[PDB]
């Protein structure tokens, strides 16, 4: 866990299609904050460093995934096999595994932000 969250995550943000946003901040993406909100909503007592451990764990087989955490599936069943497909204008939750390289999809970066950043 050599990454501190709020320290040096830039993620250059621009307000619309082609023009750079006039103010550039130095915080993590708001999708990561929403993922942290969902993780805390699953069970209390969750902090930053156990979240780093929990993403370090459950990343051993890549999908042969794991139960005991519901985030996008509203049909609780251990036998559910559906193809992964990205949807326009949504936070990426299900189809990714994040252990493998590639490219981001749909270019849905221009969203709002928090306050506690170096801008």
């Amino acid at each position: 866990s050599m990454l501190p969250t709020l320290s040096d995550t830039y993620i250059p943000q621009c307000s619309t299609d082609g023009q750079w946003r006039q103010v550039q901040c130095n915080g993590p993406p708001e999708q990561v904050f929403e993922l942290y909100q969902r993780w805390e909503a699953q069970n209390k007592g969750q902090d930053l460093t156990p979240a780093k451990l929990l993403v370090k764990i459950m990343s051993y087989r890549e999908l042969q995934d794991v139960p005991l955490a519901a985030l996008e599936g509203k049909r609780p069943q251990p036998r559910e096999n559906i193809l992964l497909e990205p949807y326009l204008f949504w936070q990426i939750l299900n189809g990714q595994l994040s252990q493998y390289p590639g490219s981001y999809s749909d270019f849905s970066t221009p969203l709002a932000h928090f306050d506690l950043r170096n801008c």
